[PDB]
């Protein structure tokens, strides 16, 4: 896949619909409720009768939120129906070639991280399960402060295993949403 071209299933994999939207519900409730599956980017929610749809389509600024999302998300508000863009098939040969590199790296993804813990405290945290490699917290720019996520690479497989299936839902006043990460590290390369 070319470089445009994985920039371009990075960005629908990253698309999540939702429907069974109750009318008096708006994007601000849709957003706090998949909130803790990482930062919302952007949400697409389609309103002579200016109500709405009952659906929005969710854009996580990374796939791994999606992917989260998409296997926690099934509550009530208002039930609500989750899926994906029906448009991913034009981009699944690269979804699954990133998904195939994925697997080299035993790389997870955390997200819901309070603002007080740093790229320490979760690596520390972290480690109990393996030795780990690489241990990141992502950061706003014009801030520097992490935005509540980022990813740990293991050096053996089965950390990243015993990592996912002990901190997922781990508490900390929040639940610690984890996951196996669904792409490689630069993924826009090869």
């Amino acid at each position: 896949g070319s470089a445009a071209q994985r920039q371009g299933a990075l960005a629908i994999m990253s698309r999540v619909y939702v429907g069974s939207i109750y009318y008096e519900l708006g994007e601000d409730t849709i957003r706090q409720a998949f909130a803790p599956f990482g930062p919302i980017k952007s949400i697409d929610m389609s309103w002579v009768t200016m109500k709405h749809k009952g659906f929005a389509f969710v854009e996580y600024e990374v796939p791994e939120a999606a992917q989260l999302a998409l296997e926690q998300m099934n509550s009530v508000m208002l039930n609500i129906k989750v899926g994906r863009p029906s448009n991913i098939g034009q981009a699944q040969p690269i979804i699954d070639q990133l998904a195939e590199e994925a697997r080299a790296f035993n790389r997870i993804y955390v997200a819901s991280v309070h603002q007080d813990l740093s790229d320490d405290d979760i690596k520390s945290v972290f480690e109990a399960f393996g030795k780990i490699k690489s241990a990141t917290l992502a950061r706003d720019p014009t801030t520097g402060k992490h935005k509540g996520y980022g990813f740990i690479e293991y050096e053996k497989a089965q950390s990243s295993q015993d990592a996912v299936s002990s901190m997922n839902l781990f508490d900390l006043g929040q639940y610690l949403r984890v996951g196996k990460a669904v792409t490689p590290p630069m993924p826009l390369l090869t």
